[PDB]
């Protein structure tokens, strides 16, 4: 009775599963918004990220040493090296800034939230003078180096200052996804030591039916013994004057 | 106690129906021992 | 064995029982208070 007991309390903890699972279709819905939120957001970052891979040497080397960088690098390179914590507008720096074969490395590596608001709310600024730049001229033919490199600097900006939006969200995710991952192991758990009750219970419980029966056999016995002694008892009594 | 009573006098009274149960299994072992018993005689004569 | 649990069930609300024989000695122990503030007040209007 207990053992089915404390399986059933585990089906009180079953019982809470589906409350679990109803935090699933919270965490489902949740996730589901903030997956198209990142759908719209994240997959030109990808594009960008592989064309920094698709970069090739002589278009960046070629450039670096010209003695005068075109109006249209300018303005797109110098907001770039600001997210290298090397915030600087001459070109001299961004000469050195860029000569190190350690600059393939970061080209993905640099990554959104890092961004102060300050320095985010800089660029829209920056991007309003600058507005008829960035891709525009990419699209034209200022270089191919550029090209790459460019609308991933435009990128980053569409992320800040929206992430911060997803932020609650994420936290909100992570507090119900801690609270249900660890419930959800108690579930696989749960559902483990049920059937290990159970099947202890199913060795257990059938066998007491044969016992039980077992024991009625011994008193059916018992009976007919019992019955065979009163029986010749009489007989020896009844043949006591023989 | 109206469970109590209704678990413990509806659990042993249906216990006295398997202990039928193990009558008609000795019955139809009997049977049984009966069925194999007059077949092994009915082979037996097939040459008769 | 639901007969069981059903009984079970009524043992953990028999536990609920056992926090009123709790709130009883809440009840008993307030009780007491009030009837010694009676005793000392109601007893001679018995009288009158």
């Amino acid at each position: 009775v207990k053992d089915q007991q404390e399986a059933e309390k585990k089906k009180v903890m079953s019982q809470e599963i589906q409350e679990q699972l109803h935090k699933q279709q919270e965490v489902i819905a949740d996730k589901q918004m903030s997956v198209k939120e990142d759908l719209d957001k994240v997959e030109p970052a990808v594009i960008e990220a592989q064309n920094a891979v698709k970069s090739i040497k002589k278009q960046h080397l070629v450039e670096v040493r010209s003695m005068a960088n075109p109006p249209a690098a300018v303005k797109l390179a110098l907001e770039s090296i600001c997210l290298l914590l090397g915030e600087s507008t001459t070109d001299w720096k961004q000469i050195r800034s860029i000569i190190m074969r350690e600059n393939f490395i970061p080209t993905i590596v640099n990554f959104s939230a890092e961004e102060i608001s300050d320095a985010i709310r800089e660029k829209m600024k920056k991007n309003y003078m600058s507005n008829p730049s960035y891709n525009y001229e990419i699209v034209n033919r200022a270089s191919l180096a550029c090209g790459p490199m460019v609308k991933w600097a435009i990128a980053q900006l569409n992320y800040a200052d929206m992430l911060k939006r997803v932020e609650p969200l994420r936290n909100e995710l992570q507090k119900l996804e801690d609270d249900a991952k660890d419930n959800q192991q108690k579930a696989n758990e749960v559902e483990q030591m049920i059937r290990d009750l159970e099947a202890s219970i199913a060795r257990y419980k059938e066998e007491y039916a044969v016992l039980i029966s077992e024991a009625q056999a011994i008193k059916a016995d018992l009976a007919a013994v019992e019955a065979k002694v009163n029986r010749s008892t009489a007989l020896l009594k009844s043949l006591s004057a023989e």
